[PDB]
């Protein structure tokens, strides 16, 4: 059935929404996410039109319902509607519960610490006998009262009209913009990842404080082990993420200050065998400080290049 | 097929039940499960009317089966039915054998003496010309003979017709909550996660009744890079969890631990070194004491506080 | 097409059976298996008489094929009918080959010398104008004479005809049980999982017929960082297994004998060092016996209480 | 529509054959591969007779295709029919690009150097009023000239009609045999799984050239975790194969070697603590050149034994 | 409905392109990447003639569109036509957002420098009343905006026709070439793969300005074990590759090189033990410096004979 004709020849404006449910798959290394949702949609038009008798409603099939398709999507989207209803001055709003996997670029730039918008898209299949404008309604987009994206924080639910579109499209439509902005309770990564990596890089640098070459490379190299068999623990953590992160640049942090560690308990070594014990005691007492100072150095500015 | 409509103008009560066959999949890293059950439906309608004669029965889509549709499911349910049948005073009741994923949230607060609590939630399309309500028959909804979800104790399976529901349905609707709370054996995970970690903290701290410093440094960071080793073996077992578990924070317990015994060690040597062994002695013969009762005290208060 | 009503009102019998063909997924981590195979049904039936003339025949949908449901799989079963065909007395036997999921537990109490049972469970749509009955046909139910679940021993194939049904059938049904009891062929497992943690372990145990702390720890942790290498790398062998296995208790031993080692160790060197030579030889020359035969009695008490 | 009945009663012959083109996955552990392909048929049949006029083709649907069924699929052929043609003697062929995966047995009892034998299986829909034989067009099958099951070498495409078939199948039908032997690019096996597992041996071995305890026992104890850990890094190559393969013949010697490097380590020390010098030296100067030798001998009576 | 006869009896002109969407699975284990695109395609047909009155446009299944297939793909595209429009001159072009897995193999042979060639291949299903011919419509081919492959460069996007074929096909089609050759971002992998894996190699051969076999062979054999856990870490990154790669044979110099170090620590303990202090000190003062001379030496002709 063809879609109303307007009576001035004006753009039919339709009031769309989500009131997501489910966000249960966060795919980092697949780079998207699995979201379930009410989409709901509003088509205000002149049929079935309803008598003071025996009112308050329909058909699935009967009442032209417009197509409402998601760019994004892997796949063509799970629907299945759910409630479809006229309101008797002319405003049919109908309810589909859809499930639909969204393909979204997630930027591990910052991660532990990141702060992500994921995006939904929304076009029509528009005709030549009547455009189709999107708007959103507000009193009908939201959040879901539950788990809402577990171990995440929900900063922003927005929509826009933006006017750009591919330049594939011939003609130019007002694609539909949900953009949701979601930070990360980041708390339980301190002491899942960031916590115990510097208490084995402390132990590491307890070797400084002893002098006994066999007893310091052990406290050394021991550590380095422990630190990458810790790494080969937390990356499951960890996305694939083929790009400099920030804990990716704290890690190869650690393994330079390793390789310094090392470098230096030799050379107090090779001083000390040589008949040198001043200066190789000098050498030890100043990396007592240097070494901390600066690591927490290094992390400073890390932080400021990466924040 | 329209329903029937009401003789008195009542609503139309259905007798709904489900009787769980098996609870395959638990995927505590996608948060569902996936569930293979008989989903009992009972309704009264004033169709199909016995004679006495050739009685006791029909048809899969000749009778209106109402439409019974779960929220909390990744897709729609995989269903079939299985028996469909009339009773000659008017109530027809039918059994399809259905297969669902449930999107149901598991909190690991207390793993692995978590309880949780799964859910299932039911709703109708109601129809203006005759309201739905449902209801639950209690000699119908049960739970398997069978293996009941193995590795965990079926605690309680009981069903509330909540009034509550999302803001999104226009109408007011009495969703179904299905809620089957289940505990877990936690017994093989004392000798399959606990003791074992406990084990290597102890050979850990056997490191005090020693003085030498070459063989404290390696006992001590050899059973780090073991108890590291350990939890790789053991996150196979434990989701994925963004957020502060109970086991968690044994582990960082058990971290800090081991720092605190790499900087006790460090400390004693560097005093035996400095002429002092009447000092070291004596931090050495306290910690003996002090660190197994600091480890007991502080997973008193873990446990009190995440009990 | 109703079922050919019985000529003297007696239930109907069928005769149904299975070749198995590849059982290629034993997806032990989600309790299933999947199987593909030949399903074989005779109904005898006075339809489709044949001539003398022409013989030997037919349609996929023209001829009533009974309703023989699975009970125990995942989804319904991917069904492709091979072959249908009548005997010219009024017996149609027609094979469909199949591919199915079936959803079954395997117990590990016993792995890796377990001994296991398959279930195949089937159920019929019996209509009130004529019940429907199951046998089992002996010269046709058989397994492959192919690979024939490849690294397990097919012990036996039986069926059962078990009067027994669950409660929500509110009739009586026959539901007919197909048991497929298979062993495994444990000799891999020998060299592959047993043998070398055995090896580790004595490896651990040469640490007594020496007299070095420095060396005895060695020997003793750097051997329990091996046996918990060794142990990650057996993991993918394992399975989930959320309960005491028999493995997992010969490891759990391990893990206490290692920490018993340690012990002894300490001892011996706090004794030695504590102007006692006597005593820790003494101590150690028990040992070097005592770690041994102990082990021993364990393994043959731990045998003992789980065959 | 029925086949075209023979003019003389003779049987119907059809030549098949199969051109791949991707056989992209070879899934050790699932013990199958999937496979792309164009199945080309051909049956001679006195149907759609071309005239001197317009010549040279047709329909999807309007020409009967025999039914060529395959066995050894997970599920049913996943087909695309591309291009269907109709010689105007009579001789229809058409070719359909079909992904099918396929259920075979990959043996592992000589990996690296295995060479194995994939298999696809062809029955057809007999019908009594003409039967149907299968033979192979020689000019049709082949293999891509493309990537061709990158990492491996195709030795052999060869088909035959065995007369053999299952005894479930009542009548006889002459199942159709491709048969594809391979053999696999073993070199690269050899940088990658099989001279690293040397050199930390010969690490190990380097223990025999040395005098102290507390250095052979670490150079033996840590070459035994790296050891460990490197096949941990392999066994990502390695299928399930529950089994003994020859490389996990190699490793269970290897194991053994490092258990009785262990035993020799403690024997020597034992001696030369014992105060008999002369004997330890003999043992160990003995051993420099026994280790290997042994080693070497091992080896060739484990190739021969799986060779 | 058959596509509309030339004029003047010439071969059909269709002009096809694609903009790419998302690119989100690049599945390197399984030899195949997942596109999303919209399929564009403008066939002139003398159909659907336009008026000038209500011009600008149609109709999903009532238009022929021409039967394009592509080659390298897994399963058939899961297609969805977007919009359909015709220019009233006659030039009918329509956009399809169409979801593909493509069969391409991905060459490792200089990863991480790698730079590869994605492939996607056109056919269509020539019918006798007219022949179709491809070509490419350069303003309508190109590549999203968007992230664009994230973690890669897009080198090129061309389109070639190329008028080789399969041998299969009986007659000739002028298959169509889609090549997009992409590269690398290999910036990421020098600090996360390669900068690590040399600094373990360092604190190896920092062995030699050492003096004492117990802490030469810890340092050597302990980073050996280093080695092997951070490649361990690095095989997640890695695709399986079952052939000699440029990262896999820098890893198995750095193996030999492991070997050659553990050996010249023991010829040196051996000399020195020997009474020949002075070709020991020689040996080592000459590794000091041959040790990183001959690896860069190496790796140079590694690198010429890989680039």
């Amino acid at each position: 059935v063809s879609p109303p004709p307007p009576i001035a020849d004006e753009p039919l404006t339709v009031n769309t929404g989500i009131y997501l449910i489910e966000c249960y798959s966060l795919d980092d290394k697949a780079e998207t996410f699995k979201v379930n949702a009410f989409l709901s949609l509003s088509w205000k038009d002149r049929r079935l039109a309803f008598d003071p008798v025996r009112s308050g409603v329909y058909e699935p099939e009967a009442i032209w319902i417009p197509e409402i398709r998601f760019v994004n999507v892997e796949n063509a989207r799970d629907a299945d509607v759910v409630d479809i209803s006229v309101s008797p001055d002319g405003t049919v709003q109908y309810l589909e519960r859809f499930s639909a996997r969204v393909l979204s670029p997630l930027d591990f730039r910052r991660y532990p610490f990141d702060s992500q918008t994921l995006h939904i898209y929304l076009i029509v299949r528009s005709v030549d006998t009547r455009n189709i404008v999107l708007a959103v309604d507000l009193e009908k987009v939201g959040k879901n009262d539950d788990v809402f994206l577990t171990g995440w924080d929900i900063e922003s639910f927005t929509a826009v009209v933006k006017p750009a579109n591919f330049a594939l499209e011939d003609r130019l439509e007002s694609k539909l913009d949900y953009q949701l902005r979601i930070s990360r309770q980041y708390f339980s990564y301190i002491p899942n990842i960031i916590l115990p990596m510097l208490f084995i890089l402390f132990i590491s640098w307890t070797a400084f404080w002893s002098t006994s070459y066999e007893a310091n490379v052990t406290l050394v190299v021991s550590t380095l082990i422990a630190h990458i068999a810790f790494n080969i623990l937390v990356e499951t953590n960890l996305p694939k993420t083929p790009y400099m992160t920030y804990t990716g640049a704290i890690i190869f942090m650690i393994y330079l200050f390793y390789f310094v560690a090392v470098i230096e308990v030799t050379v107090q070594h090779y001083l000390k065998v040589e008949s040198q014990p001043a200066r190789a005691a000098s050498i030890t007492r100043a990396s007592r400080i240097a070494f901390p100072v600066v690591f927490l150095l290094a992390n400073i500015i890390l932080a400021f290049l990466f924040f």
